[PDB]
């Protein structure tokens, strides 16, 4: 409808991609090369599913900050055949509050699903799920089970990935560029 729907949807059309797990369908976001991310919860293994086709994953790594604390980012590299568009140059350097984000979500309960989710906190600390979690974004939007892994992005930054919420605010984990530096 808007220059926020207009950059959510470049970002969804060329960087997304449908992963399954034993846990469930979620929204994948491509970074660059075949490496992309995905909420811990989503629990990757040696074999995932990437729009619906058997891929070997090359390699996966839970993040956790210097505190040893859970960020609930998993960077997977993909055994795919195909490199994702480069969108490091859209990562935020720092943390930080925004205004006026955008929650995207493809997956088969939710294709092309866009939420105006309006302005983000820089939470710090959230008990997820009974973990200890850092480097949280929150949203005043009743987000739902299917959204997890959703983009959440302003015009010009892709800031973060949707991995929770309490019925009343959702919760995204951080993007930042140093975590995809190579």
């Amino acid at each position: 409808m808007g220059p926020g729907f207009d950059f959510a949807q470049a970002i969804m059309k060329k960087n997304t991609v449908i992963a399954r797990t034993e846990k469930g369908e979620f929204t994948m976001l491509g970074v660059y090369d075949r490496v992309a991310v995905i909420p811990t919860h989503a629990s990757v293994g040696e074999i995932i599913y990437i729009n619906d086709v058997e891929t070997r994953v090359l390699d996966a790594c839970a993040l956790r900050d210097l505190t040893d604390t859970n960020l609930e980012i998993t960077i997977v590299k993909l055994d795919r055949n195909q490199k994702f568009r480069d969108i490091r140059h859209f990562l935020p350097r720092c943390e930080d509050d925004y205004n006026d984000a955008v929650l995207s979500v493809h997956t088969s309960k939710f294709p092309n699903m866009y939420i105006p989710v309006g302005q983000v906190t820089n939470y710090g600390f959230l008990n997820l799920g009974g973990t200890p979690t850092h480097r949280i974004l929150m949203y005043n939007f009743p987000t739902r089970a299917g959204q997890c892994g959703g983009v959440v992005t302003t015009t010009g930054k892709v800031i973060g990935i949707h991995v929770g919420g309490n019925g009343a605010q959702g919760f995204a984990a951080m993007l930042l560029h140093s975590y995809f530096t190579d």
